């Protein structure tokens, strides 16, 4: 088996889970994951009542249809790095306020994003404070035993898997892992087959998307420079066995279950032959 | 914080809602559930989605997390036997297992780490066990589920350094380490040195005492364990997960009473370790 999920933002936008949960059954897909991004829409399901969390819970038993990771691209507005103590401080409460969330509902992975700052300009003291704020989210997630799983990134900071292993073996804890994007990975200057045969041991669930140099996000699948194909054979012959997410955001699109089918489909054939 | 547990049987026999509610009055974060060799506790994992759903409801009602099953149903299912019977059978009950921690949120599987238990082992039986745990290790990356092999009374996995060895053979993060350091002072290791060695993978701690032979009831106290020194070396080598306290006052003259007692005593030994 190899388990293959959608991510939250390639289907329809409502906030009716249970109904986004079976067109992903319909679709194929044995998993959804959320995305808590800097909308203030998404980052409110982190206030969610104790009936709204169970709801979604329901949702899941019912349809089959596991939601086992979580993007937290929230920390890109709240960014761990920030010198602006206030800002840091609210990412530092939507990190507890995540794995809380995720001790609820039962997500296994929450994917980390690997910004210092973002919208700020990145300097020592950036870098030191996200590296603190990273050891204080690895704490909590230590307690509740809840996986943490560094993002291979569109950011020089963490653009590749050595970098993301040199903040693994600074951590030394079991709850921080990697969660590599194909497609970022592919984006820069890196040895991409060397780099996804390293962090094996490391890897709990792997993003498929297609980049160009400095083009992160709509690059169509086959329109980029990933060689799809070469990183699942990689994958496959080191012992990967865990999940593959498709990511898109064909939300915007005038049919995006139509997007959706399409991209499966293409992803498959190049996993198809790559041996799996 | 130092996230404390009480083990399922430390409390009276029984509804799941009582029992969290009882945890939460004696002060702990979260109960830790077994699936051991009974039919009862093994129907566990045939509960029908109302059953799952009403433990969630539960928990998140309490407060009180079920982070953590013990899975002993091995030592009858082993995954070692020579019986491809018997072998089958555990391993269903391990993918069921992990299905059901999918289904109720628990975040780690505490695995048995005996090849064979009621029969003698051989090569043949750690063969079979090390393709059974490969196998089980496949599952639990599919499912996104850690599986944290138990330090155990049974010489295969006697001391961190055994379980470490199976992690460096398994190369997968979903394989992970839970020591009980009764268990491991029960033998010839060297305790303080092996739970410095395997900090990187210690997902949770089962805090019992022992005495050499004796892995079971000995009051906390009696026993041989260090357990000032084990907090203080976990303490100092940076961990930061919970414990779990391992009784069976479940049948003791008064059970929450037992476990009051036995709190405090460990949160002592604690304190003076300069936690
Ligand atoms: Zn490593
Ligand atoms: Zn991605
Ligand atoms: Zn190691
Ligand atoms: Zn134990």
């Amino acid at each position: 088996q190899i388990p293959l999920g959608i991510y939250e933002k390639a289907l329809p936008a409502g906030e009716c889970w249970l109904e986004r949960l079976q067109l992903a059954k319909t679709l194929g897909f044995d998993f959804v994951e959320m995305s808590v991004d800097e909308t203030d829409e998404r980052l409110s399901r982190l206030d969610w009542s104790r009936e709204q969390r169970l709801a979604l819970v329901n949702a899941i038993v019912e349809t089959g249809v596991r939601v086992p990771s979580m993007c937290l691209s929230a920390h890109r507005r709240f960014p761990l790095g920030s010198e602006d103590d206030a800002v840091r401080a609210q990412g530092l409460e939507i990190m507890r306020k995540a794995i809380q969330f995720a001790q609820d509902v039962g997500i296994r992975v929450i994917q980390l994003a690997g910004y210092d700052v973002y919208y700020q300009e990145a300097n020592n003291e950036t870098r030191r404070r996200f590296r603190d704020g990273l050891k204080e989210s690895v704490e909590m997630a230590s307690r509740a035993q809840v996986t943490l799983a560094m993002e291979i990134m569109d950011y020089p900071l963490m653009n590749s898997i050595s970098k993301a292993l040199g903040y693994a073996h600074y951590l030394n804890n079991p709850w921080f892992q990697l969660y590599p994007d194909i497609g970022n990975l592919s984006a820069w200057d890196n040895d991409v087959q060397m780099e996804l045969q390293a962090g094996i041991g490391h890897i709990v669930a792997v993003h498929v998307k297609d980049t160009k140099p400095g083009v992160f996000k709509n690059v169509p699948f086959g329109e980029g420079v990933v060689d799809f194909e070469r990183c699942f054979e990689t994958l496959k012959q080191s012992g990967y066995c865990g999940p593959y997410l498709i990511e898109m955001w064909s939300e915007t699109a005038e049919d995006p279950a139509a997007e959706v089918a399409k991209a499966r489909d293409w992803v498959k054939a190049r996993m198809a032959k790559a041996g799996m």
